[PDB]
């Protein structure tokens, strides 16, 4: 009889790696808020929400909704929408 504890010889693994380096410059070509695209109330009471247009790209319905905080940066495009409506500014 042998009791022979185990019959392997030896284990060694490949581990191969090979990588270059490079580094080429891509073009933004992001866009900008061009306009509002509609406005809808806050449900849950917080503030007013607008809409996003896509210069260029005219998105439905279902474009990005921008929250109030939007209007600090697209000021000029909450105003705008309400002027081509027709309705006079806030009460001074």
């Amino acid at each position: 009889g042998s009791h022979m504890e185990s019959k392997s010889s030896s284990k060694k693994l490949k581990e191969n790696a090979k990588e270059e380096e490079g580094g080429e410059e891509e073009e933004e070509d992001e866009y900008v808020v061009e306009k509002v695209l509609k406005h809808r109330m806050a449900r849950k009471g917080g503030g007013y929400e607008y809409l996003l247009k896509w210069e260029g790209y005219d998105d439905p319905s279902d474009n990005t909704w921008s929250s109030e905080a939007d209007c600090s940066g697209c000021k000029q495009l909450i105003e705008a929408y309400w002027n081509e409506h027709g309705g006079r500014p806030e009460p001074s």
